[PDB]
Formats: structure tokens, C-alpha cells, sequence
């Protein structure tokens, strides 16, 4: 029993973090086999950041201008190349601690764990969601850049996020491990607008299922609705519209709880239109969209 915003164990990611220094900029890198991945903006001075030409800037840089350190091991750079917004530094030493991994580009509404780092050292771990507008509401100080997000499938680390920058709005933007931004962002220091953020309806339903499973059942009603009808109420409150794949993904939680998905939608419909009134659900006074149906099932069944 209980319900917490739980992060994946970080052990397997901790042994791949390194510090990368070029000129006087230092940030975090990911050391996998014989390659160190990091944000390419490591090569920019301050002036450079307003309007960087990354092709010209990189051409000026030699292997020995890159200082990759793992603890008090100093790795030697023998290669460098730029893949979109990430630098790949080929090093002489393959990471003895490289886990089973792959690079995945996640969709909006998906959750991942962040290992927040400074000078290649891990400082803490948190769970969060890729917002529908391709931002994250992170905790990142200066020199957190190159901090990575990941999931664990069994024994396999799925790397899905690298942190590049904070927007003047205070939210966080970054790339996949192939160097493509999530969202319409560019690694230059210019005023950049994120879209309208929406609430991730499918994740809020997963959370209400979580609440029922954990005793909190005051919000259930005998009312119902169709998708069509429900979705129309959802758009007015800036909730993502709910598809048939969404219903399909909640079927298991539906089966565990003997509450039809549509019946749960009808309870949500009502909460939007009438709110909580000082009631809480799993001790929160707002609706919570940073758990996937898969997160709820894992947490409520005991997956390692
Ligand atoms: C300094 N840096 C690194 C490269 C990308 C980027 C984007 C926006 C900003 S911002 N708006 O915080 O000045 C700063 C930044």
C-alpha cells in the first residue's frame, strides 16, 4: 500500500557520467563504450551563445582542447564529430561499466527518471513527464547541462533525454541521444516560446485508478458518458483529447478495479466542472498527470 512519485534506480547510469571541459565551459557527458556524448554548446564561449555557428566553432577545436575526466581517470580524446545538437567524442577507453542500453525518442506524456549531475558527479534523481509541448518541469542549476533522462526495461537502460537549456520561462528543453530537440527549440540563447501546455488526460485517469486501488474512492459516481461527450468537456479545461488507444491502454486497470474506463471519465468530467473542494486524492489537492498507466501497474504489482 501507499503511492509515491518513484524514480528508477540510478546505479546503472551513475557509472556513465563524466565531466567534459572545453575552453572554460564544464558540463556533463555520457560515456558509453568508447564514445562520450554531450551538448555541443560546450564549445561556445558566452558571446558565442547569442548566435553560434557550430560548424565554424567546431573546426577551430582540436581533440586536446577537450578534457574528459571520469573520477580521477582522465580519458584521451582521439575523435570528435557533431550529430545534430550532440558532440560525440571518440575516447581511447571503452567504459568498463557500460550497461545494456539503447537510445529511444519518447512521445509526449511519457515519464522518465532524471539523474541531475554537476561536474560529471550525480547529485540526485527525480521522475517527471515530457509535457505535451515538449518541455520538462525540471530541477537543473548552472552546469546541470548533459544530465540525462532514462527508463529501465529489466536489465536494459533506455536513454531518452539529454538536458541542453533552461528557457527564460524557467522550464527545461533538451534532445534525444541522437541530438534532435524535443520541440521547436534551438541551442542558441534567444527568446524561444514553448507551446500551450495541456494536461495529460490518460495519465490523470491512470492516477484515479491508482487512488481507487489505494482506498480513496469518494469521487466515483453512477453517471457516465461517451468519448465524444467527455472530450468536449476536456478541451474547455485544456486536457488532451482521449482516443481509443488510450481506452485500450487503461483496460488492465479497468479489469483490476471493475470500473469501466468511460465510468472513470464521467468521474473526471465532474471533478473538472466542480473541482475538489478541499478534498485531496492520494494526499494531493490537484489532479496529477506524471504517472503513465504503465507506472501505476508497475508500482501497484511490484515490478523490478
Ligand atoms: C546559455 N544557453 C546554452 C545554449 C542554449 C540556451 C538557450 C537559452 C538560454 S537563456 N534563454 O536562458 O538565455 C541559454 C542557453
Amino acid at each position: 500500500s501507499g503511492f509515491r512519485k518513484m524514480a528508477f534506480p540510478s546505479g546503472k547510469v551513475e557509472g556513465c557520467m563524466v565531466q567534459v571541459t572545453c575552453g572554460t565551459t564544464t558540463l556533463n557527458g555520457l560515456w558509453l563504450d568508447d564514445v562520450v556524448y554531450c551538448p555541443r554548446h560546450v564549445i561556445c564561449t558566452s558571446e558565442d551563445m547569442l548566435n553560434p555557428n557550430y560548424e565554424d566553432l567546431l573546426i577551430r577545436k582540436s581533440n586536446h582542447n577537450f578534457l574528459v575526466q571520469a573520477g580521477n581517470v582522465q580519458l584521451r580524446v582521439i575523435g570528435h564529430s557533431m550529430q545534430n545538437c550532440v558532440l560525440k567524442l571518440k575516447v581511447d577507453t571503452a567504459n568498463p561499466k557500460t550497461p545494456k542500453y539503447k537510445f529511444v525518442r519518447i512521445q509526449p506524456g511519457q515519464t522518465f527518471s532524471v539523474l541531475a549531475c554537476y561536474n560529471g558527479s550525480p547529485s540526485g534523481v527525480y521522475q517527471c513527464a515530457m509535457r505535451p509541448n515538449f518541455t520538462i518541469k525540471g530541477s537543473f542549476l548552472n552546469g546541470s547541462c548533459g544530465s540525462v533522462g532514462f527508463n529501465i526495461d529489466y536489465d536494459c537502460v533506455s536513454f531518452c533525454y539529454m538536458h541542453h537549456m533552461e528557457l527564460p520561462t524557467g522550464v527545461h528543453a533538451g534532445t534525444d541521444l541522437e541530438g534532435n530537440f524535443y520541440g521547436p527549440f534551438v541551442d542558441r540563447q534567444t527568446a524561444q516560446a514553448a507551446g500551450t501546455d495541456t494536461t495529460i488526460t490518460v495519465n490523470v485517469l491512470a492516477w484515479l485508478y491508482a487512488a481507487v486501488i489505494n482506498g480513496d474512492r469518494w469521487f466515483l459516481n453512477r453517471f457516465t458518458t461517451t468519448l465524444n461527450d467527455f472530450n468536449l468537456v476536456a478541451m474547455k479545461y485544456n486536457y488532451e483529447p482521449l482516443t481509443q488507444d488510450h481506452v485500450d491502454i487503461l483496460g488492465p486497470l479497468s479489469a483490476q478495479t471493475g470500473i469501466a474506463v468511460l465510468d472513470m471519465c464521467a468521474s473526471l468530467k465532474e471533478l473538472l466542472q466542480n473541482g475538489m473542494n478541499g478534498r485531496t486524492i492520494l494526499g494531493s489537492a490537484l489532479l496529477e498527470d506524471e504517472f503513465t498507466p504503465f507506472d501505476v501497474v508497475r508500482q501497484c504489482s511490484g515490478v523490478t
